């Protein structure tokens, strides 16, 4: 007989998407008494949460 010899058939791959990072457009200059202090802030953690008449609340 003597059959052949193969096997390689191997690779693997299907990961290159990793951040879950980004808002939604309404966290953004539209709360009602907001400072920039706070905006800025939210806005630099990407963090989107609920705008307070107090102040911006990061979620």
């Amino acid at each position: 007989a003597k059959k052949p010899f193969v096997q390689r058939v191997k690779n693997a791959a299907s990961k290159a998407y990793n951040k879950l990072k980004g808002l939604a457009m309404q966290s953004q200059y539209g709360c009602p008494i907001i400072s920039n202090m706070c905006e800025d802030h939210c806005r630099r953690k990407k963090m989107e949460g609920q705008c307070d008449l107090l102040d911006c609340v990061c979620s």
